[PDB]
C-alpha cells in the first residue's frame, strides 16, 4: 500500500513550482528542483525548507545525486547550459556544464563518468577534467526514438543509447534492438542481464526477446534500491511530463503490483535509499504542486 504520510509544498510562495526530486545521501533530506531554477533542500517529515541553491534560469526537469553525496546532476528546460555537475562539499559550485544535454545520469557501478544525451546521441564526459571521452552516434544503426535517453548498464561496461547497445571500452555499438514504438528508447534491468525497451524485455546475453510487458507503454522507470520493484508512470503526448497514474512491477517476474492513480498529474517521483517512503511531486491545479510523502 502507499499511505500519505506527509505533504508539503514550495514554502511562502504564491505558486509552489516543486518539478522534480530525489532523495539526498544525507536521511530525512529530500532535495527538489523548481520551475525557476532552484535547488531546494527540506526535511521530509516537518515538510520544512532548509536550503535553497540557485542552478538554472529555467525549470529543472531531472536530477540526479552520486551515492557519495558529494556530487549532483541537474538538467533544465531552455537554459544554456541545459545540464550541469555540481559539487555539494564546502560550498556548493558548478564544476563542469553539458552545454546541449538535456538529459545527464551518472555511471553507475564507479560514479567517475557522465552520461548525456542529445537527442539520438549520446556523450560520455569524465568527472575529474568535465572532457567529453566519446560521442556514441551510429547512422546505420539508429532508431530515431523521440524521447532517447542514454544509460550505462550496472557494471559501466555497456551503454544503451537510441535502443543500441555500445562497448564502452572500444566504442562500438555491437547490437541495435528491433524499434516497436516512436518514443522510449529503454533501460538496464538493475540485475544485469535484461534490457527493458518499453514493453520489449530482451535478453542481454541472446539478443532474444524474453517478455512482452504492455502496460510499460510509454512509461519512465525507475527501480527501488533493492532492485526488487520497478515503477512506471506513463509519459503524455507531445506541462507535466506524467499523467495522473503509476504502476508497480515485480521486477523479478515483471508481474503488475498496483496501479496508482492520483487523480492529479504526476511531475516525478523517488524512493528513499533505505525503500520506506516514496516521494511524489504532483499538480494540484495552473502550476501549484506539492511533493507527497507516502509510506511504502
Ligand atoms: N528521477 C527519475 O529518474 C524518476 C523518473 N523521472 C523522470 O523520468 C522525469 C521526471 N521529470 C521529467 C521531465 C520533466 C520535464 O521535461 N518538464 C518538467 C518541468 O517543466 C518542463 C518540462 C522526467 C523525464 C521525462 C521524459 C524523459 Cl525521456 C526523461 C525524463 F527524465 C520517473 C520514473 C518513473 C516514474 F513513475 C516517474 Cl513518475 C518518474
Ligand atoms: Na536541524
Ligand atoms: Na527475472
Amino acid at each position: 500500500a502507499f499511505r500519505p504520510i506527509s505533504v508539503f509544498r514550495e514554502a511562502n510562495e504564491d505558486e509552489s513550482g516543486f518539478t522534480c526530486c530525489a532523495f539526498s545521501a544525507r536521511e530525512r533530506f529530500l532535495m527538489l528542483g523548481t520551475c525557476t531554477g532552484q535547488l531546494k533542500l527540506y526535511n521530509v517529515f516537518s515538510g520544512q525548507e532548509e536550503a535553497s541553491y540557485n542552478c538554472h534560469n529555467s525549470a529543472i526537469t531531472h536530477l540526479e545525486p552520486s551515492r557519495d553525496g558529494s556530487l549532483l546532476l541537474t538538467s533544465a528546460t531552455w537554459s544554456q547550459p541545459l545540464s550541469a555537475l555540481w559539487g555539494m562539499k564546502s560550498v556548493f559550485d558548478m564544476k563542469h556544464s553539458f552545454t546541449e544535454d538535456h538529459y545527464v545520469e551518472f555511471s553507475k557501478h564507479s560514479q567517475d563518468r557522465v552520461i548525456g544525451t542529445k537527442g539520438d546521441i549520446a556523450h560520455i564526459y569524465d568527472i575529474q577534467t568535465g572532457n567529453k571521452l566519446l560521442t556514441l552516434f551510429n547512422p546505420d544503426l539508429a532508431n530515431n526514438y523521440k524521447r532517447n535517453c542514454a544509460t550505462f548498464n550496472p557494471t559501466d561496461d555497456l551503454v544503451l543509447n537510441d535502443g543500441v547497445l555500445w562497448d564502452v571500452r572500444s566504442a562500438q555499438a555491437i547490437h541495435k534492438f528491433d524499434k516497436f514504438n516512436m518514443n522510449i528508447s529503454g533501460v538496464f534491468h538493475p540485475n544485469g542481464l535484461e534490457v527493458i525497451i518499453n514493453t520489449e524485455i530482451w535478453d542481454l546475453r541472446t539478443f532474444h526477446l524474453l517478455h512482452t510487458v504492455p502496460a510499460l507503454d510509454q512509461c519512465r522507470v525507475v527501480f527501488n534500491h533493492t532492485g526488487t520493484v520497478m515503477y512506471g508512470a506513463m509519459l503524455q503526448a507531445d506541462k507535466s511530463p506524467f499523467g495522473s497514474s503509476f504502476r508497480t512491477f515485480n521486477a523479478t517476474d515483471y508481474k503488475p503490483i498496483a496501479t496508482i492513480d492520483v487523480k492529479r498529474n504526476i511531475f516525478d517521483l523517488c524512493t528513499d535509499t533505505k525503500d520506506c517512503y516514496l516521494a511524489v511531486i504532483e499538480n494540484q491545479g495552473n502550476m501549484d504542486t506539492v511533493c507527497r510523502l507516502y509510506e511504502v
